[PDB]
């Protein structure tokens, strides 16, 4: 989904219910209720690597010296500065 | 004195009781039991101002951003660093 692009650990098979089925080249979210086209996600790629659409976690809590974040909220391509414990 | 080298608010003149008398060129320090010349004080100046013989006191309380503190033990030419609230 636009919600969640990448693929789940998944428990169950399949489940019965209301299934929104459309053509392809079209993505469901489930705020706006229909399915959507894929660029219409706000989807987040900062620095290249593929992951979810910007989870709203702060990544690199290890190493101080290494600690380059970067969040996305819906489509912002931001790093933010961490703040030096010194 | 090495150990009070700036003049203090002095309620009293004088005063009686046994004192040290040497000639100038020579201030009294009470570990050394004698008077000493002026260098052998560990007296502190850091970046330029006149101030006591190192006090063990942590200057600058106020202000966050200006918490550029100098501490002097004995001699050393040093300034600490302020750790950030944040």
């Amino acid at each position: 989904t636009c919600q969640h692009p990448e693929p789940l650990a998944c428990p169950v098979q399949c489940v019965e219910g209301c299934h929104a089925h459309c053509p392809p080249g079209k993505i469901l979210d489930e705020l706006l209720q229909t399915c959507v086209d894929p660029e219409d996600c706000p989807v987040c790629e900062v620095a290249g690597r593929r992951f979810a659409s910007g989870k709203k976690v702060t990544l690199n809590p290890s190493d101080p010296e290494h600690c380059q974040i970067c969040h996305c909220d819906v489509v912002n391509l931001t790093c933010e500065a961490c703040q030096e414990p010194g």
